[PDB]
């Protein structure tokens, strides 16, 4: 998929863990976070149109999803054991990164 | 691309690795690989064809990319920091992640 459709999928997902009824839901939805983040990773942002692919700024963008994927993998590490209030938690707490990369390339 | 493709980008860049000169290279060719580990994760092998999406071996799967991706990360930070030989080491022992995953599903 495209990286606008990625990020409606990323988006779609934080709304489903914040009303989500158990930790099994919390965790498939934070794993279709995982995978969308993934297949995020290839893509060319509008603003970097113009960048070599092996600019510091598309290498800097490509970093956020290794950092983004590992968070939403410790995440559902979480709702894997059980803790559905503490994965919950470290789901919005991701919306951070999220800010971090849109404030430079969004 | 494919997941052989994928496959293929992650074979000829450990080998890239253990005959690279300097931590540059290595960090360069570690970035590859997490780029192709994250593209390689959407896919269905043909050994699981038949199974569910949402089955415990395309979980499993697709948790074994995670895996990857936390460890070749890790490997790349070793590289930035000019580590060529702890970073070389590293991209070694990634070995047991490919062939766990292979032992299995391949
Ligand atoms: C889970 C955290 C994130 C959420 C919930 C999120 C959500 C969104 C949403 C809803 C959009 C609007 C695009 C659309 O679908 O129409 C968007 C755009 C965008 N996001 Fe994210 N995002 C996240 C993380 C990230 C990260 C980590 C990066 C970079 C590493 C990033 C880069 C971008 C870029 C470049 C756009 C603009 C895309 C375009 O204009 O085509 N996002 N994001
Ligand atoms: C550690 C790094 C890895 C290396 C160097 C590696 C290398 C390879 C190579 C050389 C092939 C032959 C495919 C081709 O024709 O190009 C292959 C196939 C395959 N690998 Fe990996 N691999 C790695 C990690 C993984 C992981 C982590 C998984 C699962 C989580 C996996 C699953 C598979 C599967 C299912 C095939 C067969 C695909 C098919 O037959 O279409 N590999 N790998
Ligand atoms: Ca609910
Ligand atoms: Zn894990
Ligand atoms: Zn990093």
């Amino acid at each position: 998929a495209d990286l606008e459709d990625n990020m409606e999928t990323l988006n779609d997902n934080l709304k489903v863990i914040e009303k989500a009824d158990n930790a099994a839901q919390v965790e498939k939805a934070l794993e279709k976070m995982l995978a969308a983040a993934a297949d995020a990773l290839k893509a060319t942002p509008p603003k970097l149109e113009d960048k070599s692919p092996d600019s510091p700024e598309m290498r800097d963008f490509r970093h956020g999803f290794a950092i983004l994927m590992g968070q939403i993998h410790d995440a559902a590490h979480l709702a894997n054991e059980g803790k559905v209030k503490e994965a919950q938690a470290a789901a919005e707490q991701l919306k951070t990164t999220c800010n971090a990369c849109h404030q430079k390339y969004r």
